[PDB]
């Protein structure tokens, strides 16, 4: 009886991992992208930053916080794909000069474009990221894809 | 014996499959669907007549919109903000004027209707739309709205 | 009694598992996918011309739409219906003039072709669009469709 049932129960499993990894496929198809443990997805929309931070933290997760190469080409594909620089989560409205990610731990990878960031006009302490990938420090004010982390 | 081993095996597959299930549940989930208890909204992000929002949504193995609590309500009007565009209701009082109802027949178990509300406005108000203050408004059928699915 | 109740309580975990990931699946179709037996057709939303659909299909580890019988065919073409756009098929008649085949190079198992079609119409009409009516037409591959893949 016992051999029987946790045949039945190896069948269930099994169909669920079929079924979930179709699933998966289908949910990041075509607003997200899996990078290692990481997953990055748009809204689709842009919003200036508070805003969009807001979005991704009620959602459960926070703005896009690419910390590796291999993060940020993959974040990179999303905005290739909707042609529209988006929001990262990190800034330097706490100490000009220094970005931080939002629990205040300074940055363990950037990709800044060539002379960034360069705080124009002295009022530049968020950050976004073109479509070539590269980073350029950008007003908090300005409408941005969304793009969040998970 | 070796049921032991496999017992063991399922137990790590489980975990497994549970651990990634959550991940998926809130990324799927953003921007435009919202859990409250077990029930799911989740919106379309356009909008229809009722019709045939009722039968987008009952195609889709689900029902319009039908908020049964104040924390149901609260937790639809967080979509209708989030889009900023008001949306039907499941109910209606097309059976019977003045007797709002769910698709099933029942009646309503919760309603957060705005003062004077329903009113069935120049005779020919029958559905009912949630604003983003999250009052609700008996409205025409007619009238397009943006179309949300509980699942 | 260590080794049964074990696959019991598992069994409830997997069970429950199960109804959450049914909910959550009806939820993540909803508007922009269909289920048919063991195939999902969903839309990107957009229009691009063949190769580009084909690569975000693909990249996606899927493939485009491949209608392989009347039921699919009808469950893709609610997606048509519900975009209002005609949307590319995966298959093409590149490799032999008049002879269509899946992206593995299988002839075709099923077809809806609208009276008249294919035609090869201006003489290079190699790639396959589906109508709002479900019926099939050849069309250029450079023209641009409604981007569905199946998974
Ligand atoms: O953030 C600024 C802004 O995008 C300017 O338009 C550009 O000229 C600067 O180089 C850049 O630092
Ligand atoms: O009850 C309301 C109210 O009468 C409004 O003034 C009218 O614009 C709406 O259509 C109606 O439903
Ligand atoms: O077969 C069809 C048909 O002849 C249409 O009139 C034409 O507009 C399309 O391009 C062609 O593919
Ligand atoms: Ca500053
Ligand atoms: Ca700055
Ligand atoms: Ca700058
Ligand atoms: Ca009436
Ligand atoms: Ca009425
Ligand atoms: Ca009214
Ligand atoms: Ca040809
Ligand atoms: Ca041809
Ligand atoms: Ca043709």
């Amino acid at each position: 009886s016992l051999r029987q049932q946790v045949e039945a129960l190896q069948g269930q499993v099994q169909h669920l991992q079929a079924a979930f990894s179709q699933y998966k496929k289908v949910e990041l198809f075509p607003n997200g992208q899996s990078v290692g443990e990481k997953i990055f997805k748009t809204a689709g929309f842009v919003k200036p930053f508070t805003e969009a931070q807001l979005l991704c933290t009620q959602a459960g997760g926070q703005l896009a916080s690419p910390r590796s190469a291999a993060e940020n080409a993959a974040l990179q594909q999303l905005v290739v794909a909707k042609n529209e620089a988006a929001f990262l989560s990190m800034t330097d409205s706490k100490t000009e000069g220094k970005f931080t990610y939002p629990t205040g731990e300074s940055l363990v990878y950037s990709n800044w474009a060539p002379g960034e960031p360069n705080d124009d006009g002295g009022s530049e302490d968020c950050v976004e990221i073109f479509t070539n990938g590269k980073w350029n420090d950008r007003a908090c004010g300005e409408k941005r894809l969304v793009v969040c982390e998970f």
